[PDB]
């Protein structure tokens, strides 16, 4: 019995400009003292929020109504008795090491032939000892973000994706940790849900051969999913190795995680919004709207509603939106990313949404034209069909700064536009930004094209076509 997550320092928070570590108790009871959960890993940031939310939802058996969240923001804190009563009732499920119920672990996982604790981390002797605080964070992350793939332990060939292994996570944020939790405390009922610690401790017998299958539903059940079997092995003052086996098999269900958005395919399947490379995330902001017809993250929906109510009572209504997740290449993870945007005053109003649809359409049409222009340049430079011809064309086209520079410039301009999406004058700001991004990108392509006599016919033609595109704004 060692290291209780309610009491020990393990959640890194910003307090008065310095980073300190706190336990679940203090993070909740004193949320307003911390500017934010502060960690270099976006996955850590996400899970630490999801765990705290899980506790709040159960301790508070709510909030049932958006009005309750406002009352708590107004008072400047959560009701405290319910929270300390709840933390007291479940204290003994919150030890990192425990004879019978270690937090998010399997007590009877075999101690011998363990794996390095590094397996928990995204990948993405020379094995360092982790602290309990680090082991705790790495566990929470792996349990939420682990991709499917080969396992081959205890009668399980391959494991399934952990719950949020794939989608971008929408996390609205305010001026302090209290406000940030409030902004994510989507109205909730306890019925038929339960986080991992409210259920009997899992045993290897239940997990071997994937014997235990759960429908992937229930908010706090999902926030605290036992995706893998883990048993961290205490080495005295830290952790190097763990027992490792299958977790609970997720059965498919209707439930959508509150932090997850959706959009439609090109006819006509719903998919989760994802982080990717080669695509700016905001380019999907219109497709996630109901009239498109995707589904907005419940957290985003709830924050935007709350913001409207804070503005109505003269309270500070300025909020930020953070998007957290993994870029994943099938079953590899390519990157961990944190994106940051304004949460515009009246985002989910017909006018703002309509400004958004137009803005993204303009950018997308101009970008499509720039893309074709780059393909024509590439054809012009290379020549006619005879290294693989088409690969040499794709190589060359990808080699031009045209599209890449265009989108990179719009990443810069989007937030200042987005923040004013409610207004009508913002379309004109955006139009100019489109023009400017296009110009800078083309200039950089002119430079690239003036280094040998080869590139010139393509330059002449391209200049002509670029003139065209621009004349249509």
């Amino acid at each position: 019995e060692k290291f209780n997550l309610i009491d020990e320092p393990w959640i890194p928070v910003l307090k008065g400009g310095r980073v300190v570590e706190v336990g679940i108790g203090e993070a909740l009871l004193r949320a307003h003292e911390f500017a934010r959960i502060e960690t270099p890993s976006p996955l850590e940031e996400a899970v630490l929020h999801r765990l705290l939310l899980a506790v709040l939802h159960r301790a508070l058996s709510g909030p049932r109504c958006p009005e309750d969240v406002l009352d708590w923001w107004r008072k400047g804190g959560f009701p405290q008795d319910p929270i300390r009563d709840y933390l007291n009732r479940f204290r003994d499920r919150f030890f990192l090491f425990h004879p019978e119920a270690p937090f998010l672990q399997v007590a009877d996982l075999p101690e011998e032939n363990p794996l390095p604790w590094s397996k928990l981390l995204p990948e993405l002797e020379n094995l360092p000892k982790a602290t309990y605080a680090q082991a705790a964070r790495a566990l929470l992350v792996h349990q939420a973000f682990a991709p499917g793939g080969l396992l081959r332990r205890y009668g399980v060939g391959s494991a399934k994706d952990a719950p949020v292994a794939r989608p971008a996570l929408f996390l609205p944020t305010g001026q302090n940790l209290l406000e940030t939790l409030l902004l994510n405390l989507v109205p909730y009922t306890p019925e038929d849900d339960a986080p991992i610690w409210e259920v009997p401790p899992l045993r290897l017998g239940d997990l071997e051969g994937a014997r235990t299958k759960w429908p992937l539903t229930g908010r706090t059940r999902v926030y605290t999913w036992p995706a893998r079997g883990v048993r961290l092995l205490d080495e005295g003052d830290g952790v190097r190795f763990m027992g490792y086996g299958p977790g609970v098999e997720p059965l498919e269900a209707t439930h959508r995680d509150p932090m997850v958005a959706q959009r439609l395919d090109a006819k006509g399947n719903l998919l989760v919004l994802r982080l990717s490379e080669e695509r700016s995330f905001w380019r999907d902001f219109s497709a996630m709207l109901p009239r498109q017809g995707g589904k907005v993250a419940a957290t985003l929906e709830h924050a935007e509603n709350l913001q409207g109510e804070l503005e109505d009572e003269g309270l500070e209504g300025r909020i930020t939106l953070r998007v957290l997740g993994q870029v994943s290449d099938q079953a590899k993870v390519l990157d961990i990313r944190r994106e940051v945007y304004p949460l515009p005053s009246g985002l989910l109003t017909p006018k703002a949404e309509e400004n958004l649809e137009k803005a993204l359409k303009m950018a997308e049409e101009l970008g499509q034209g720039l893309k074709h222009l780059a393909q024509e340049v590439a054809k012009a430079v290379v020549g006619e069909r005879d290294s693989p011809y088409l690969e040499e064309l794709t190589k060359l086209a990808n080699s031009l700064p045209l599209e890449r520079l265009y989108w990179h410039a719009l990443d810069g301009a989007f937030p200042r536009f987005f923040a004013r999406v409610e207004e009508e004058a913002s379309l004109d700001l955006w139009r100019e930004a489109l023009r400017g991004a296009a110009l800078e990108a083309w200039k950089a392509t002119r430079r690239f094209l003036g280094t040998g006599a080869r590139h010139l016919k393509a330059l002449a033609q391209g200049e002509q076509e670029f003139g065209r595109l621009l004349g249509e704004l």
